[PDB]
């Protein structure tokens, strides 16, 4: 019938700690095979907005538009990196393979509750244009640090949104 929106919630965002769990584990898995000196970060990765505090049902179409794609780029970022991140990265593959295919999961979580929650849904963005292969192998290992970090946090961020928006619904 019609949907609880607090249970939709508390369901999408058991899917994305179980998603933010994958993605932690294979940033300690990357980190131990090529040690990383400091934060790394990527141009064509999204900015992280860290939106919290003041979360309330105005706002949950936004943040779950946002989150949506930004879990799209990141999906494209993981797929390059497993096809042009070059020799250096082929151990982290099967586990790269199996987030992708989780984070497809997930994504199919949110333009579900999108569409059972009847909420407005986005624009068809123009897809950005092929990603250039690494520079180097030692850029496409600063690149993966930077694509599993930046979806880490990116996963994080939503968790702690999503339950603080439903604390007001
Ligand atoms: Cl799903």
């Amino acid at each position: 019938g019609s949907p609880d929106p607090r249970a939709e919630l508390d369901s999408t965002v058991l899917l994305t700690r179980s998603l933010l769990a994958d993605t932690r584990q294979l940033a300690a898995q990357l980190r131990d095979k090529f040690p990383a000196d400091g934060d790394h970060n990527l141009d064509s990765l999204p900015t992280l907005a860290m939106s919290a505090g003041a979360l309330g049902a105005l706002q949950l179409p936004g943040v779950l538009t946002r989150l949506r794609a930004d879990l799209l780029s990141y999906l494209r970022h993981v797929q390059w990196l497993r096809r042009a991140g070059g020799s250096s990265l082929k151990t982290l593959e099967p586990e790269l393979g199996t987030l992708q295919a989780r984070l497809d999961r997930l994504l199919r979580r949110l333009q579900l509750l999108m569409s059972r929650l009847a909420l407005p849904q986005p624009p068809p963005d123009p897809p950005a244009p092929p990603l250039a292969p690494p520079s180097s192998a030692a850029g496409g290992i600063r690149a993966a640090h930077a694509i599993l970090g930046g979806l880490h946090l990116t996963l994080d961020w939503a968790v702690r949104g999503l339950l603080l928006l439903k604390t007001r619904l």
